[PDB]
């Protein structure tokens, strides 16, 4: 109860700015995770022998793939956790809970490929969910770690507090979907400029928290220019990967998968940015003030791509 975990001084200041990258020295990830639950929820909101448990079961779970791997689910994690600490009183008990082990466990047990591509191969996740196949997966895989013996860390919740977090996760890890944002942001964004935008309305909270979680999914783009260079290349190597697969299932590849189009990247970089991550921190940061340096970083980026293009770099 009175055991705290302590980051080193240069990490205890920068864990709590939005561009934090959680570093190379994977044995840190689970203490700086835990970390951020004991100040964001509290040293009592969870049993620390179940956690500890559950957040190595969760790490099990992930795979050696290129990009959405342990260190992505704990850098989503961490751009979770910058959001509800700038935003106090925005949330309840059960969301702080929820959302930082939602982001933890939205990518459980990614193969490095896309939605698309499992329907394409007829895998057998494809049958069993006909959308949002892999994010179905994800909080299939999520559900059964809580069930291990001893990994129930939500065990000292009430009955219907117990469903309401359950149903939190789901909704929260559905929304990592990229194919839903963007008929959630257009909602959004009607519903702010009219007005009609209400916190109280759990429809529309479900909104806001998709919106988060997009928003945490998408923050390698927020970071400074040389950890959102190198993470792209571990993005590319994902997709480039796919596009080989989907060449020997005889199907030309989107560009984004083709490993041919490697001259383009800086021109499908601004398109990303232009079509999805700017308007997504822009709607963010109306509804959220506090969650500006997001959005700042984000059009930092995009400079930083357009002068990638005119040769500069
Ligand atoms: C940076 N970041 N973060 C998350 C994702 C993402 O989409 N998700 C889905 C799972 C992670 C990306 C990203 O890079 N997206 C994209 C999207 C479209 N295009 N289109 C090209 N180009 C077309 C022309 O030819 C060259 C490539 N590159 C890209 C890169
Ligand atoms: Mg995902
Ligand atoms: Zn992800």
């Amino acid at each position: 109860g009175l055991m705290q975990f302590t980051l080193p001084v240069r990490l205890c200041k920068e864990i709590e700015l939005f561009h934090f990258d959680i570093g190379p020295f994977e044995n840190m990830w689970p203490g700086i995770f835990v970390y951020m639950v004991h100040r964001s929820c509290g040293t009592s909101c969870f049993e620390l022998e179940k956690l500890c448990r559950f957040i190595m079961s969760v790490k099990k779970n992930y795979r050696r793939v290129p990009y959405h791997n342990w260190k992505h689910a704990v850098t989503v994690a961490h751009c979770m956790y910058a959001i509800l600490q700038n935003n106090h009183t925005l949330f309840t008990d059960l969301e702080r809970k929820g959302l930082l082990i939602a982001c933890l466990c939205h990518d459980l047990d990614h193969r490095g490929f896309s939605n698309s591509y499992l329907q394409k191969f007829d895998h057998p996740l494809a049958a069993l969910y006909s959308t949002s196949t892999m994010e179905q997966h994800h909080f299939s895989q999520t559900v059964s770690i809580l069930q291990l013996e001893g990994h129930n860390i939500f065990s000292t919740l009430s009955s219907s507090e117990y469903e309401q977090v359950l149903e939190i996760i789901r909704k929260a890890i559905i929304a990592t979907d990229l194919a839903l944002y963007f008929g959630n942001r257009k909602q959004l964004e009607e519903m702010y400029q009219t007005g009609s935008l209400n916190l109280n309305n759990q429809s529309h909270r479900d909104r806001v928290i998709g919106l988060m979680m997009t928003a945490c999914d998408l923050c390698s783009v927020t970071k400074l220019w040389p950890v959102t260079k190198l993470t792209a290349n571990d993005i590319y190597a994902e997709f480039w990967a796919e596009g080989d697969e989907m060449k020997k299932l005889g199907i030309q590849p989107i560009p984004m998968m083709d490993r041919d189009k490697k001259d383009e990247v800086p021109q499908g970089q601004l398109g990303f940015y232009n079509a999805v991550a700017i308007p997504c921190y822009t709607t963010l940061t109306q509804i959220l003030p506090p969650t500006e340096p997001l959005l700042k970083a984000c059009r930092d980026n995009l400079s930083q791509w357009e002068k990638v293009i005119r040769g500069e770099e």
